[PDB]
Formats: structure tokens, sequence, C-alpha cells
């Protein structure tokens, strides 16, 4: 068990949220706050749900996501599940931001 720098998986496609994401969520979240943006999803508007949306993606440079296809209530965002979310963006970007989109709601996952 390495504790100094802890290995984690092979770092092609998924390691890069792992380290950061995972880390970097504290971002939007913090400034979602700022926005008055609800700290879970399931309320948001169009409007908050593709201000994270887009934030995960921006800082991933994952902006290539149809807004369009985005064009979620934050009850929608919610509603839309893993399956659905994935298909709706690139896979890693749907579950990068599907990532998110669980973080935002894990501060009161339960």
């Amino acid at each position: 068990m390495e504790c100094a720098d802890v290995p984690l998986l092979t770092p092609s496609s998924k390691e890069m949220m792992s380290q950061a994401l995972k880390a970097t969520f504290s971002g939007f979240t913090k400034e979602q706050q700022r926005l008055g943006i609800p700290k879970d999803p399931r309320q948001w508007t169009e409007t908050h749900v593709r201000d994270w949306v887009m934030w995960a993606v921006n800082e991933f440079s994952l902006k290539g996501v149809d807004f369009q296809k985005f064009c979620m209530s934050g009850a929608a965002l919610c509603a839309l599940g893993k399956e659905c979310f994935l298909e709706l963006a690139p896979d890693f970007v749907g579950d990068i931001l599907w990532e998110h989109l669980e973080i935002l709601q894990k501060e009161d996952v339960k």
C-alpha cells in the first residue's frame, strides 16, 4: 500500500478524471454557491446544469459538448441516469460530468 503517492490505475482514459476531476470538483461547487446555484443537481435550471456541464467539460477541454443534448433542467439532469448521460456526451465526458453529477449529490449522498 503506497501512501506517499498512491498508484491507482492505467493513466490513459479515466485516470485523468480520477486525479483531475475528483480533485477539481471543488472548483465549480465553490462558485456554484457563489452563483446561488443549488448544490444538488435535481433542482437546477437548464442554465445551472449546463454551467456545471461545461465546467467539468471546459476543465478537460471536452468543449465539443452538444449543449442542446445537454439541455437538462436539474430534475431532468438527474432523471437521465448514468445510462443516458454517458450516451448524452462522449462516453468519457458523460461519465466525467456524471461523476461530478454524482459528486454534487454526494455532498448529500445517502
